Formats: structure tokens, C-alpha cells, sequence
């Protein structure tokens, strides 16, 4: 399952561990302990309560393509594992993301919106060519990339847990966090529901803190 | 792969997210990047220098039975999932972990092996008497439970990544540990093993600092 | 502060860094920024909005005597920091919890509450004596230990931050904790309003998802 | 305690709990237990032994103005918590960090270090304009803060117990670190040594990894 995200952007799911019946397995390894129906009403029992370390034992591995602003926000979440490009190491590639005219709708500007567009695109066109011109004439990676903006690109690998899946979409999927990255937790929302049906409407109904989903 | 433990233990693979290349790849995602050679020798790369996150993209589930006195030792292992059968909520087995004569082997002793072994087994059996005495007569598990004795086996899943599992063999899977949770991290290593060859490997060779694998 | 708690058991305040205004600054630094009026609806408001990370700026260190059975639950909390008397290490002292009658209330048994205290002193008076006879053998502590109750006390120092001690109050300063932890938990709560009124009571007010406070 | 880095850059302790001898304490409560003389040598072994978690009962808070670049790097000590300045809620200040010429000694370049210099002022400038032409327009500061480069200066409250002090010294004090944050990380070392010598010294001597300090 892959899903694209803003102008250039996207989410792709790359391995899971588990599935529903994952947390009531675990759960039960507690009663020394059946069927859908009691499968899922203990779901939903776990969810009510807040009995929620058996969703530890889910466990997705993502691919995520995103700019550097939304992946700071993104990595503030300790309880997860994270690999991401490094510009220490590579060449940076040229991609921005430029907001869509769309994305200033409700605000009054004295500059019309199509003309932020082209000032964004402008402004990271030059910071790029600065860049070039500063890699070409040996200047370490490391210190050339420091004049790029927060827009750039970057990709990582997130490994993350059903429980603090669900701590991120209660933060995240929800209209308090910036848009950009409310467009990515709807995706990984989207993916989760595939993979954990019962444990996502369990969430959804009993859980789950947002105004979004 | 399931391995016995002890007089009535074992350890049990549940599930597993991954494998060796698991790590290449996430570490790939850094240098924005081949074949066997070379993967082997990134694994080799990460583990000599410490850089060790690539490997929290591997995922075990294990279901493991194993005395108290040993499960207390093991839950401290905090960077991982637990759930545990509960003397709360459950009727608890008779089943104690009874030592074998050469469990003494090195130590002087003024009663014979095989007295303290009988010595053990008789409080084992007054203790649980008790406990369903108290059970019998309406006190409620959760009380009744407080007499049984540490070698009380129980029974937990335990889901963590490589990294956490390099860890616990590092601390477990060493002459200082506890002999009991030496065996179980022995069984624990062997299934790695098996899993993440390379990985293990790279793991003995550069960066294991035990003294029994 | 020290609080006597069950029969023989405490929980002690050892230290602690900051303080409500520890919370307000941390978070003062994300706005780039009064008085008691303002800072106070600031921790509302952030308690309100569940964004306790200001609180992990705030952090407690206890020293706590507690069976084994309850300090097995309160390990549990992973997001802490313990250090805990050895049974492999140290000669463990004949220190017991023996419920009160009272601690049967509202459960009708066919044997006199008085008689279930009895019964259980009794065994553990036996498990005791068969734990020094095993020690006085030459039986290393670590083996002798195995037969003694989960009824022994034990201690340990407990450093945890603000936002996980709320997180413990939820869940262990509730009708549905074990009584005994119960009775720790109140005393925790019981510090932590005094070294932080402001948070404690929005707190109460705001997040705390228990039946007790 | 407060230290200049870079060329805007700080380090500052806001706050400290503990000290070596709450190390000491903790982890004697494991024995059931000196003076200068013993308790020094126990921070030795227990450092020698890689027996590390008395010393997360000594906890430090830190307020750090650093480029973002460095931040990013940082915030990736997931045992930690952080608060920092918010570009969604702030107006962002006109602060960047310009490299000194003497940064790039070492790389043969074919432009003077002098001039790149000035290419990463001018840059940072041009940004800087669109920026706050973005915001004087209308524009969201959420949105108009994505054209700003990776060498904007950021602050935030950093709370770390001494453990992952200790990992963060090993991988941040060290040649591989970028310089940039090595220099933090001889600050954050100073620091630690002045309020935890003996602690710091055994540290040096027996487990710290890096090569710098
Ligand atoms: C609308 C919004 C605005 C924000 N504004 C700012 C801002 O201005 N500045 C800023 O710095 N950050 C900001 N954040 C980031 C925020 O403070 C959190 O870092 C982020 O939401 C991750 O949440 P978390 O700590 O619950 O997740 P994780 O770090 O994944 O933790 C998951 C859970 O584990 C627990 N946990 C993990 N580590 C600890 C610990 N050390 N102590 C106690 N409990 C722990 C908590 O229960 C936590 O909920 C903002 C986030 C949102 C959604
Ligand atoms: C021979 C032996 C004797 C022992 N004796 C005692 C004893 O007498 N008393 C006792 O209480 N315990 C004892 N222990 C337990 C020991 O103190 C550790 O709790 C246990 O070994 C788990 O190690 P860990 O913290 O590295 O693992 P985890 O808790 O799984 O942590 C893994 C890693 O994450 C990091 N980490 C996780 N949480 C934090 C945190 N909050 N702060 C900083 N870093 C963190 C550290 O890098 C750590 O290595 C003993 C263990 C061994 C092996
Ligand atoms: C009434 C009651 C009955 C219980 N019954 C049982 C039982 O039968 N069997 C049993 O085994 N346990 C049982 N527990 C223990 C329970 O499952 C939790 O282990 C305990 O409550 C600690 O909660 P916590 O995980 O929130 O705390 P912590 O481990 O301190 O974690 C704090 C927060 O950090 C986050 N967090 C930390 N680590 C991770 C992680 N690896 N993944 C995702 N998020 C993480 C979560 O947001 C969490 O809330 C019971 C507890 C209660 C209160
Ligand atoms: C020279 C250098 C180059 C780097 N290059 C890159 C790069 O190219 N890309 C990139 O993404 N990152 C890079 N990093 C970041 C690196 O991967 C680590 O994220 C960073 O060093 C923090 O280390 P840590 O995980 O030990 O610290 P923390 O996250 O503070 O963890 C402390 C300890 O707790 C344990 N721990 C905490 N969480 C977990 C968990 N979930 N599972 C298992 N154990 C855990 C481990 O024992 C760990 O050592 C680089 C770092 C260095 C120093
Ligand atoms: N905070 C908290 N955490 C918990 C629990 C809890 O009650 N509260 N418990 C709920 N538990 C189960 C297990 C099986 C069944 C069932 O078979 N009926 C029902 C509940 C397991 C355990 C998991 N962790
Ligand atoms: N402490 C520390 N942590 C790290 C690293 C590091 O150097 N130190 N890095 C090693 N990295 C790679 C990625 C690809 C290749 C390769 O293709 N040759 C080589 C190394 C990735 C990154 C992971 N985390
Ligand atoms: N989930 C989540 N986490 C957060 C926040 C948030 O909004 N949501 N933020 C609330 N923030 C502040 C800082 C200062 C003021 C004030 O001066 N008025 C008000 C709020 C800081 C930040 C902390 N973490
Ligand atoms: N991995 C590991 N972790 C550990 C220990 C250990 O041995 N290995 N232990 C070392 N311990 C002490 C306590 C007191 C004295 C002393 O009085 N002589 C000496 C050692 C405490 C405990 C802390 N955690
Ligand atoms: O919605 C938010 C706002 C802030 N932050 C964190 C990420 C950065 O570490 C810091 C500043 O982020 P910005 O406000 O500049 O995006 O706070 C988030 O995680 N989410
Ligand atoms: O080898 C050891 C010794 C101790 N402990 C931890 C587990 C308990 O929380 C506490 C006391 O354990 P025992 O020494 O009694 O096994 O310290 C371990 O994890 N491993
Ligand atoms: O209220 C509870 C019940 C269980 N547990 C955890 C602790 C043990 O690891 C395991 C079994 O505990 P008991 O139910 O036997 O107390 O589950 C708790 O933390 N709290
Ligand atoms: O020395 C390094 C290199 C990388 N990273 C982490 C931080 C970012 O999340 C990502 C890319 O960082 P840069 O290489 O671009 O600095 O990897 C570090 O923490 N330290
Ligand atoms: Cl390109
Ligand atoms: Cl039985
Ligand atoms: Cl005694
Ligand atoms: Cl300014």
C-alpha cells in the first residue's frame, strides 16, 4: 500500500508484524486464555479502558517521503524507530515542496496566493543553485546543505507500534496539527484500518482523541 | 521454533517483522542508496561502529514460560512489550521450578543436593496448599496469591526489536546473569540466530560483550 | 516526606527538580516568551490539551518499601528509572505484608478473616525458616530465594518525571488497581500535590482518568 | 553555568537533581547498604561493568540555542525530552549561524573561504525577506517559516538524565559527529564534569567510547 501526499510526497507501507488477533493473543498469552465475536468485544474492551499495551504487539514498518518541517514534527515521537537520508552524507536532490494556491484559502493576503507560489519556488530555487555552486567547489556536504530550506525533501523509514501508532493519530490526524502533516496521518490512518480493521474502529469510537478521522 | 527450559520452561517464536536485509534497507532507506557482499559488509559496518538503530527495524514476538524470580529480572528490560498472565485475574497453575542436584555444582553444602531439592519441592507444596485453601474459602485470587513462592512459573509475550534483543543477550547471556536466565537467553540467541544470520554474526564478532555466546 | 503505608511498607520523597514554574518555562522556552494568574491557566491549558510533554521538565526521585507483588505491577511503568535490593546480592531480611481482617471486607468466606491472616503468617513463617536453612547449608542466596513468598518486602529508588507519575496515578489511583498499590499510589499523589499544586490540581480537574483522587 | 558555541550559539544549566553520590545511593538502595574512598570505587565498577542505571537518578535540564541542523540531529536522543521554539505559534528571529572562514580548513576549495562566507549570508538574507514578506502579506507563519534555511538558530529545553547524557557524549563528542555539534557536545561535557566529577571521571576511564574528549 502506497498513498502520494502533498505536491510530491507519499506514504508507503514496507513490512507489518501482526494483525488484530496479534493483541488478543497477547492479551490473553492474562486469563490464561475464541471467536469473532468475543475477539473483537475484547478489542473493544481493551479500547474502552485504556488497557492498551497488547496493541504493542502490531508493528508496521512505513516509507515516507515528506519535507524536512513535517519530519521534524514527525520524529518528536520517541517511542518509534526512524532512519532518515542524510545531507551529511549524500547530494540532496532538488525537490520542494511548493503549497498548492488552495492551501491559503480562509486567509485574506495582500499578495495573491498565486504569487506566494511562485515567491516559494523562487526563493528555493535560488537557495538550491547556492547549494550547487557551494558542493562544486569542495565544500563539504555537511556544511553546503545549511542554506536549504525547510521545504526540502527528505525520506525515512519509521518502525512504530499499533499503541503509539494511535498516540500519533490522536495528535496528528487532528485539526491542531499544521495540514501537511494532518495529510500524512490520514494516510497512515488509512493503512492502519486495512491491516487492523477491528483495532481502528475500536480506536475510532472509543479512543480516539482528534476531530478528523 | 519453540525451545524447552529449564524443568518445565520454554521459550516459543510467535511471529517475527524482517530480517537482515531489514536493516540494509532502512539504513538505505542515509546515503540515499546492492548485493550479498556488500550487504553483509554494512551489517558488519553498522555493528563495529556502534550505529546500531538500523536493527530496531527487525521485530520478535516470543512467548515465553518462565519462573518469577526469572520473569522479574527479565521485565526490567524496559525497551520492549509485555503481557503477562495474571494472578489478579487468573487461578494460578501448580507448576514451580524445581532446581536439579547439579544447579549446586561448585558449592560446599552441609545438607546433600538432593535434600535441598526435596527441601524446596516441600515448601513449594505447603505454599500452594495454602493458596487454594484461601481460594477455596472465598479469598480472592488477588490476596490468596501472595503466598506462593518466586518459583512460581508464569507465562508472557515479549515483542522486541534486534537492538533491545542484542541488549538483553549482551547482559543476559553472560556469566554474571543469574544461571537460570542464562538458559533462556541462550534459547533466545539460538532463535536470532536462526532469523538474522548476518546479523547475528556481525553481532558476535564486533559487538557481543558477554562471556557465553 | 515520608508516608507510612500497609503494614510495614513507605514511600519516601528523596529529591526532586523543579516545580510548577519548571512546566511554564520549558514551555515558554514555543511562543517565544507572566504571573501566577497567567502561568496557572497556561498549565491548565496545557493539561486541558493533553500537551504534557512541559511536564517531563519536572522530575521525582522515592525510595519505596512494597511487597513484591505490588512492586511487580509498579515495574511495569517502563517510562522511570529503578534500582532495587537484591535477592542474588544480599541476605533478605524476614519483613512480610499480612493483610489486615479488614482487607476482606465485603467478601463473604467460609473461614474467619482473622484465621486467613493467620494461615497466611504461618506459611511464610515456614517459607522463611526454609530460606535460612538453605542459606545456612551453603545453598547460594540466589537459589534459597526462589522459595520465599510474594508477600516479601522489598525497596527501591524511583525516579520519574511528572508526565509518567500522572500517567501512574491514572492507572494505579484507581478502583481498578490492586488495593495495596492503591494505598502507594495515594501517597505518591499526596507528594505530588505538594511539590506541584498548580499541575496537581489541573490535574484532577482536567486529565486525570481515575475514580480514587 | 552558562557557554558560548558557534557564533550566536549557547549551552545553559537551568537545573540539575542529584549528584554522584545519588548514583551511589540508589544503587546501595542492591547490597542492602560508605565513605569518599568506597563510594568513588563503586562508581568505577559500576561504570567498568557497563552497570549503568544508578546514574539515571542524576538528571540534568539544559536550555540550548543551536542552528537547526544541529537540533535535528539532537532531537534524535529519543531518552531525553525536549520543548523548543515553535515556528507554527513565533515570529522566527533574523539569527543564523555563518561558518568562520577557518571551518572549511582542511578542504581545498575553488572559491576563497571568504566567499562562501558571504554566499551563505546573502543566501540567508534573500530568505529572511521572503519570509517576512510572506508574513507582513498574510500568509500563515506556518506556511511563509517553510522558505527559511537549515542554519536558523532554534532553542529548546532539553531534560536528560545522566545515562543518556553519557550515549549522547559518546556519539556527539566524537570525530564522526559533525563539528558543529561536537562543539555542543564539549559544552554539554564541561558541564557535566563540573557537577558530577567523579561520575565524569570514571566515565572518561572506563566507557566513553568517542575520541574528542
Ligand atoms: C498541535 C501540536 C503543537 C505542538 N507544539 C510544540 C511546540 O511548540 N514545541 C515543541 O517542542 N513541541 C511541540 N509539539 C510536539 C509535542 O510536544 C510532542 O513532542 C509530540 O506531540 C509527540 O507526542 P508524545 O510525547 O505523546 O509522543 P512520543 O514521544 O512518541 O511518546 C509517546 C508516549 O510515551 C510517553 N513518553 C515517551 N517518552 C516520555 C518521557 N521521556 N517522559 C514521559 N512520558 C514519555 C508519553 O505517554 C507519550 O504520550 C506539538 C505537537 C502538537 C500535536
Ligand atoms: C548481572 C546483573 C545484576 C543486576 N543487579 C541489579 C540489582 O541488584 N538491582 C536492580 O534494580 N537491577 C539489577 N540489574 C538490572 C539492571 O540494572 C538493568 O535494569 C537491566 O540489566 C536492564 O538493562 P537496560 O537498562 O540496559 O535495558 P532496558 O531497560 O531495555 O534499556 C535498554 C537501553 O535503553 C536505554 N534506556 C532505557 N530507558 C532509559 C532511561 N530511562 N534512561 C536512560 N537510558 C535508558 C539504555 O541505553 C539502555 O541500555 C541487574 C542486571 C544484571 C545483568
Ligand atoms: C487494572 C490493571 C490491570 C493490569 N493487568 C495486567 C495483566 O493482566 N497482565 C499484564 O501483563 N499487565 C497488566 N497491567 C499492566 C499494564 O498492561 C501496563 O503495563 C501498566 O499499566 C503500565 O502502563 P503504561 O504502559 O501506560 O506505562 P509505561 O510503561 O510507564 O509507559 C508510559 C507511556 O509510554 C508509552 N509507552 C512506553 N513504552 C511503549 C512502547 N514500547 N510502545 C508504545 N507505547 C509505549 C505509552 O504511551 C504509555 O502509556 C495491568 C495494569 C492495570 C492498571
Ligand atoms: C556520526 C553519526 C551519523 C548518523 N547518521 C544518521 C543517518 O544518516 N540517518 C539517521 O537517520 N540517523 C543518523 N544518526 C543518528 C543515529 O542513528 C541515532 O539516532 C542517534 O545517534 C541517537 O542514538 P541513540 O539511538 O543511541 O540515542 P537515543 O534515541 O537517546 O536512545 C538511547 C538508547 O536507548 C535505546 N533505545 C531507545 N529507543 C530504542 C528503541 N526504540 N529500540 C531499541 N533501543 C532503543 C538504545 O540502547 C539507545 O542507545 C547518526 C548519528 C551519528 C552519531
Ligand atoms: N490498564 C490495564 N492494562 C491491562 C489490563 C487492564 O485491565 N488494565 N488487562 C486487560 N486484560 C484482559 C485480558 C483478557 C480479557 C478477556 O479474556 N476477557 C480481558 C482483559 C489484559 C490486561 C492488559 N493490560
Ligand atoms: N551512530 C551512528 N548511527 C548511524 C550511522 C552512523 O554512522 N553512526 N549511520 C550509518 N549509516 C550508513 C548508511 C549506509 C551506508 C552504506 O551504504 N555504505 C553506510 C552507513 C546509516 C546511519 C545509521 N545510524
Ligand atoms: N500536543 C501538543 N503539545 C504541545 C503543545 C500543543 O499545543 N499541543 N504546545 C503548547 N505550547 C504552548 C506554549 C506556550 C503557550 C502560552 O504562552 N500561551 C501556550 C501553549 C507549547 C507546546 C507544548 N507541546
Ligand atoms: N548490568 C548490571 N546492572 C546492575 C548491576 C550489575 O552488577 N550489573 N548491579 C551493580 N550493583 C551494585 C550495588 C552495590 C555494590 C556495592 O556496594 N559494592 C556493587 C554493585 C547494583 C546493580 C545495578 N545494576
Ligand atoms: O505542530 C507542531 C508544532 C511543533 N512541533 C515540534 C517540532 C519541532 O521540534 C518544534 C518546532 O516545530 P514547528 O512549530 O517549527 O513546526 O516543535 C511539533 O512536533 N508539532
Ligand atoms: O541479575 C539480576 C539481579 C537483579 N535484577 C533486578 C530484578 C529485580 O527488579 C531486582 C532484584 O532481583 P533479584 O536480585 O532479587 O533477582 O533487580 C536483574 O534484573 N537481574
Ligand atoms: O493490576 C495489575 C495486574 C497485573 N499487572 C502486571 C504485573 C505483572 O507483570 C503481571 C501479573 O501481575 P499480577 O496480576 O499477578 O499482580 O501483570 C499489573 O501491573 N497490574
Ligand atoms: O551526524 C548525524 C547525521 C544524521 N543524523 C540524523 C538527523 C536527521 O534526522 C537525519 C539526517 O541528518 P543530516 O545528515 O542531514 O544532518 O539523520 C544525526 O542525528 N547525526
Ligand atoms: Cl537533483
Ligand atoms: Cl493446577
Ligand atoms: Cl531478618
Ligand atoms: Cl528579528
Amino acid at each position: 500500500m502506497k498513498i502520494d501526499i502533498l505536491d510530491k510526497g507519499f506514504v508507503e507501507l514496507v513490512d507489518v508484524m501482526g494483525n488484530d488477533l496479534s493483541a488478543v493473543r497477547a492479551a490473553r498469552v492474562s486469563f490464561d486464555m475464541k471467536d469473532e465475536e468475543r475477539d473483537r468485544h475484547l478489542i473493544e474492551y481493551l479500547m474502552k479502558h485504556g488497557a492498551e499495551t497488547p496493541f504493542e504487539h502490531i508493528v508496521f514498518t512505513f516509507h515516507v517521503k515528506a519535507p524536512i518541517f513535517v519530519a521534524r514534527q514527525w520524529f518528536r515521537h520517541r517511542i518509534a524507530s526512524y532512519n532518515e537520508l542524510s545531507g551529511r552524507y549524500s547530494k540532496l536532490s532538488y525537490e520542494f515542496y511548493i503549497p498548492s494556491p488552495e492551501r491559503l484559502e480562509g486567509y485574506k493576503t495582500t499578495i495573491p496566493p498565486e504569487r506566494v507560489t511562485e515567491k516559494i519556488s523562487e526563493i528555493v530555487d535560488k537557495a538550491y543553485r547556492t547549494y550547487l555552486e557551494l558542493i562544486e567547489s569542495g565544500v563539504p556536504r555537511e556544511v553546503a546543505r545549511i542554506v536549504l530550506p525547510l521545504n526540502l525533501y527528505t525520506r525515512f523509514f519509521w518502525t512504530v507500534n499499533a499503541r503509539s501508532l494511535m498516540n500519533f493519530l490522536n495528535l496528528r490526524a487532528d485539526s491542531h496539527a499544521q495540514w501537511e502533516i494532518q495529510q500524512y496521518a490520514l494516510a497512515i490512518a488509512r493503512i492502519f484500518k486495512e491491516k487492523c480493521p477491528w483495532t481502528f474502529e475500536a480506536f475510532l469510537k472509543y479512543a480516539y482523541k482528534g476531530d478528523i478521522l
